[PDB]
Order: structure tokens, then sequence, then C-alpha cells
């Protein structure tokens, strides 16, 4: 059986020669992926593997678009050939199940689609026989990330041949010798145990579900259907970053009206305890008082931001709060703490307090109050609450139903249900999700979009204490990789580099100033943090106006140029809302340890208008270790017809805001 993409670049062939049913893919009649195996195995029931044959096909397409309430686009077209293939294995221990495959020109994407039969009842799948076997994998270049590591996703990624790239987590981003750029990942995660790559003989990356403590992969009672598995394949490696499947491969929003999910930027009570002048727990420097949350509400109101972020504000994290999994209240606030006053003054001042519940890895606490907390925060005027989940890989805490504690990962069934029990209860009470340690994005913002960003690598946090820092080189791996799966809560903007001394051997952001406002249209996020101190935004009022300028709600966006690991370039149409005209575009670069210069068409900008390009660069004599700060700002006529010489500088960055003209 074959499907192919709508231009006929990406072809699929599903085969029942081999001794499982197996598929692989051409691009551009060269095959990228060779003989992949498909199947299961269950810990009773008998194997799904050899002896199926194929005995139908189905055949048919689609050519739509949808609109998204908020996004890096509004409008998501889904073109795409799809093949519904049924393979069939007489009995004894026979069984049936079909495979459907979706062809776009971007990708393709898979999912098992298990019917009701005979025998096929409460069954443990023990392993996902899947395989995405590289051709020429020899050859191949990949920048990935361990998975199964004591830090979940939050790792640095690694440039290596593809056959050292052993054991991965998703997307999995990897280019051939003939420099066409390929990403693993999956789509719909629901029910269903996270896939990690686990490379067999060389090559071949066999689908590796994360487990449950007691060891079997996904419980399921009768008919099942997997997640979708995605693989990204084009040219140039902005051909992943612009490609829509991993939406389009999700359910329509389930959650109806939700015009209260309100994109913005918010500031917090936050970086101080990262680097070291407040605490979260109670005492002299606790962070989390209500003198300083108006301070800080103040502030928002007086520049622009929506909300305001605070942490330590419930009992339970004096001493090691890493370890007080067992004793945080979700719902009483600490004494000096007054959430009714903070609720008063949110009304008057229109700035949001933004919730935080950490559970420090004890999900049983966390779900036994979670009904009371979110009735708190919806009596609070809270809409938006951040989760954490702090343990190390594999060392969730869940108390089963005779009282015993198990240890399970952020990324089984276990816990990627528990996520959506956390965002579904959320949305009956109106409110929105920023998750950190979480699972992986994998489109689900579409089916509940109040789940608006996660964490889910290292972001802003590491460069206050990691030892070391983000290297120059992760914000162009992430662009790549982790942004691949969807959104991300970085916390971009910080303005003091010199807490801890400038140079290169210290914990800081490892980027010009410059640099930190360019994130702001690299990485996607419909929330945006200025995640600084206020004082230190204060110091630099001209490079806080893109900041307070730009917005975080998209009609368009188009990676315009890049290389995984070297650079990135983003144009974006600001989407029409709140203050925001539709009519703006922004652009941000960033490029990795080296200064680089990049040429830019600006025949992204509507065609006969005229802008006004606000450009944030790296001074003339700019340099991340010694001389971040400097800083030049011009404005400049310009029209379609233009082009620029982005000159970024060593782990530089630009930051343009194209305003329309009358
Ligand atoms: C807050 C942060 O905690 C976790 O990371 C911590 C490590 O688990 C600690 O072992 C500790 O080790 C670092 C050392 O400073 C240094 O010796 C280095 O060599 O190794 C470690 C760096 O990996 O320090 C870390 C921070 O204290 C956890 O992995 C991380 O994801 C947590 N971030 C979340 C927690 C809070 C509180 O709710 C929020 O403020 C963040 O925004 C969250 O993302
Ligand atoms: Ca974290
Ligand atoms: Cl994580
Ligand atoms: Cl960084
Ligand atoms: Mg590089």
């Amino acid at each position: 059986a074959t499907v192919q993409s709508p231009d006929g670049n990406i072809k699929i062939i599903i085969s029942d020669e081999q001794s499982t049913p197996s598929y692989s893919i051409s691009f551009k009649n060269k095959t990228v992926i060779n003989n992949s195996a498909l199947g299961f195995e269950f810990k009773q029931h008998a194997p799904f593997s050899n002896s199926f044959k194929i005995t139908k096909v189905q055949q048919q397409s689609t050519n739509t678009q949808w609109q998204q309430p908020w996004g890096e686009r509004q409008t998501v077209v889904d073109q795409h050939n799809e093949v519904t293939v049924t393979f069939a294995k007489p009995q004894p221990q026979g069984g049936t199940y079909s495979v459907r495959f979706k062809a776009f020109d971007s990708g393709v994407g898979f999912r098992y689609e298990v019917p009701k039969q005979a025998g096929l009842n409460n069954i443990e799948i023990t392993k996902e026989l899947t395989e995405f076997a590289v051709n020429n994998s020899h050859t191949a270049t990949a920048w990935w990330i361990p998975a199964r590591g004591w830090n979940r996703y939050e790792y640095v990624y690694n440039t290596t041949p593809l056959n050292d790239a052993a054991l991965v987590h998703t997307p999995f981003t990897f280019k051939n010798q003939d420099g066409v750029h390929i990403s693993i990942h999956e789509a719909a995660l629901v029910d269903y145990a996270a896939m990690v790559l686990n490379q067999r003989r060389p090559g071949v990356f066999q689908a590796d579900l994360t487990p449950w403590s007691s060891g079997v992969a996904v419980k399921k009672q009768g008919a099942f259907n997997t997640p979708w598995r995605t693989i990204q394949i084009g040219e140039k490696a902005v051909d992943l970053v612009n490609s829509d499947i991993i939406l389009n491969l999700n359910e329509p929003n389930k959650l109806g009206d939700v015009s209260w999910v309100k994109p913005g930027k918010y500031i917090g009570i936050w970086w101080g305890m990262h680097i070291n002048t407040h605490t979260w727990g109670s005492g002299d420097k606790h962070g989390a008082t209500t003198k300083n949350t108006k301070y800080y509400m103040d502030f928002a109101a007086k520049y622009g931001f929506d909300g305001v972020l605070v942490e330590g504000w419930n009992t339970g994290w004096d001493g090691d709060w890493f370890f007080n999994g067992d004793v945080f209240s979700f719902t009483q606030p600490y004494d000096d703490f007054d959430i009714a006053a903070l609720t008063k003054y949110s009304k008057q001042t229109g700035v949001q307090l933004i919730g935080h519940h950490e559970t420090s890895g004890n999900v049983s606490n966390y779900r036994k109050q979670m009904a009371d907390a979110f009735a708190l925060y919806e009596k609070s005027n809270v809409s938006q609450v951040k989760t954490g989940y702090v343990a190390d890989g594999g060392n969730i805490k869940r108390i089963d139903k005779n009282g015993i504690a198990r240890h399970e990962w952020h990324d089984g069934q276990f816990m990627v249900n528990e996520y959506l029990h956390n965002v579904k209860l959320a949305a009956k009470h109106k409110i929105s999700i920023n998750t950190h340690e979480p699972i992986k994005d994998t489109g689900l913002r579409r089916t509940y979009p109040n789940w608006i960003t996660r964490e889910g690598a290292r972001g802003q946090e590491f460069n206050a204490w990691g030892t070391p820092p983000n290297p120059p080189e992760h914000i162009s791996m992430l662009a790549f990789t982790r942004m691949l799966a969807g959104p991300m809560d970085f916390t971009p903007g910080i303005f003091d580099l010199s807490f801890n001394g400038l140079g290169a051997n210290t914990n800081r952001p490892q980027t010009t100033l410059a640099k930190q406002l360019a994130l702001y249209v690299v990485l996607y996020s419909p929330i945006q943090m200025a995640a600084d101190l206020p004082k230190n935004y204060l110091a630099k009022p001209d490079a806080f106006q893109f900041i307070q300028d730009v917005p975080t709600d998209w009609q368009q966006s188009i990676a315009l140029d890049g290389a995984v690991g070297d650079f990135i370039v983003f144009a974006r149409k600001e989407r029409k809302r709140d203050k925001y005209t539709g009519n703006d575009w922004y652009l941000g670069a960033v490029t990795d340890e080296q200064a680089r210069t990049i040429e830019i068409s600006l025949d992204f900008l509507d065609n006969g208008k005229q802008f006004e390009a606000h450009i944030y660069k790296d001074g003339k004599n700019a340099e991340w270790k010694n001389n971040p700060y400097d800083l030049t700002i011009e404005k400049r006529l310009v029209t379609a017809s233009d082009k620029l010489t982005l000159k970024l500088a060593t782990s530089g960055g630009t930051a343009i805001r194209f305003k329309a003209l009358l």
C-alpha cells in the first residue's frame, strides 16, 4: 500500500512482506526511512507481530482550514492524503488491527487503531514494536537530549553522529548527509505512555514506552488507539519549524468558548528566589508578601503587564522545599500573604495574580486539595496558574488505593492522565495552566485551549544556578527541537546579566542584551514573562520599550532562515486583539557562540504598506562574555522591497518592531 503527500514528494509504502507489517518513507524518491516494524507485545495477550497480512486499504483526503483561538498563527491549513491499512492474522492467536497514515507536504503521522475483537479485554501493552529505521544513519547528524535521565527534559542538547543517540526524548531532530532534516515526535498523547526512542541495531529507533512502576507500559480495556507518531521531513531546517502537523493531528477544541484564555505578558516574584535575593519559605527575605506583591502589581499596571506570578505564597516551603511534597497546602497562604487584600488590589489595578501550585513531585497531595485550590483561585479572580512537579526522573510520588507510596515517571500513562485531569479541572474554573516539569507538548492545546504553555526544557532559570548555565547555542537548539513540540515558558528578558559577575565562567545568561529581546519573537509562547527584577528594567527603559511593545499572539509566523544549533530568524505578524491593531510585524534573530551576518529580505511585509522599523541590535563592539550590554536602537523607514543585514554578536541577537504607518 502507498500514500503520498499532496505534492508527491513524501511517499510512504506500507508492507506485509517482512516478518511483521512495516513501513518505509522516501523523500523526493530517495529512501529516508527504511523498512520499519509495526506491532505490539502484551503482558498476557498474544502478540500483534508476525504473520499479519494486509486485507484492506481505504483512501481519503483532506483539504481544509481552521481557526485557532490563540496561537502562532490564526489560520491553520490541513492538506493531506490519508490511508487506513487493515492487517489480519488468522487464528490461533490471530487478530486484526489497522494503521492510519496521514501524509502532509511537511511530514507524516500514523497511529494504530485496534478494534473490538474476541479475547481483547483488559490488556497491558508491554512493548510497542514501532520503529523508525533511518537510512544511511552512519552519515547523519543528530541534536538530542537523553531520555530516562535524572533531570527529565532539562538537558542541554548534544550534537553527535546519529548512531551515538542511544536513548532520546522527542522531538528528536537530525539531518542526513543529503541535508534533509527529519524530526520524530508524537501528537495527541492521551491515556497512553510517552514514547522515548531507543536505538537498537544501528539507525533503528524503536518506540520505548515509559512504563508504570509495576513494569507494564499501557493499560487498556478493549478497543484502543495509540497517539500519532510523527515524522517531519524537509529540505531545510526551517521547514520543520513552519509545519502545523502537530496541531493538525489533534482533535478540535472541546472547551467551547475559550475567550477567557488571555495571551499576554507577565512579571513575577520569582527570579529573586533563583538568584537568592529572596526565599520561597518564610523569613526576613520571603518573596511572597502582600507588600512585595502590591509593588509588582503597581509596576505591572504602569508598564503594561497582565499579571504577577508569585511563588512561595502557600505554606510548605520552609526548610528544603524539594523535600516538602507531602506537606504543601494549596489553600492556606503564609501569614504575610493576604490573598483577600491582593484580590481587591487586583481589581483596583487591573493586574491579576497568577497562581502557583508546586507539588515537589507528590501528585496525590496535590490531587486531594486540587478542587479546593481552584475554588480558592476562582474566588480570588485568578485566571492562570503555574504548576510544578519538581522531582528526579522516575520519582513522581503517588499514594495508591491501599495507601502505599509508588514512584512513577513524569511521562508514563499515569502522569499523562494526571496532567490532563489538572487541565480539565482548571478549565471548569476558567483557569489556564502553565505546566513546569510537564509531559512534553503533543499539540493538546488545540483540544484544550487553556493548556497555554509549559516548560519541559532548560529555560532561563538554569542561567541563575545551572553550573554551567545554558550555552550560547542553547536557543538555536531549542528552536529546532523542543520548540517543534509547541509553546515554551522560557521566561526571557533578563536585563541585569552581571549579578554573578561577567565573563564566561559564572552562572548568568551567556548572551547579549539584544539576544534577550529577540527571545520574545524567537520562542513562541502565548504568555511571555519579563523575568527580571523590576528595578533592572527601570535601569534600561529604552531597551525595555521592546518588551512593552511586543505581542504574544500572532496571526502569522514564518521562520525565515536558520540552522540547527547555529541560528534562527523569525518574522511574526501580530494578531488583532486588545491594544494590537493586527498591522505590525515583528522579527527576532539569535545566534550561537559565533558572531553571524544574516541577509534578510523584508518581503514578508504587507505589499504597498510603509513601516517604521524599530531595530534593537547588538552594538558595534558587543560580545557576550565581557561586553554584553552594548546596544543600538535605530528607526528606519522600510517596505516589502527592502532588505536587512543582521549583524549578530557572539551569542547575540536582534529584535525589530515593524510599525505599520497610517
Ligand atoms: C527550581 C528547580 O529545581 C530543580 O533543579 C535543582 C536541582 O534539582 C538541584 O539538585 C540543584 O542542583 C543544581 C546545582 O545548583 C549545581 O550543583 C549543578 O551542578 O547541578 C544542578 C543543576 O542541574 O539546583 C537546582 C535548582 O535549585 C529542578 O530540576 C528545576 O526544574 C526546578 N525548576 C522549577 C521549580 C520552581 C519552584 O516552583 C520554579 O521557580 C521554576 O520556574 C520551575 O521551573
Ligand atoms: Ca524547571
Ligand atoms: Cl522537565
Ligand atoms: Cl539561554
Ligand atoms: Mg552552532
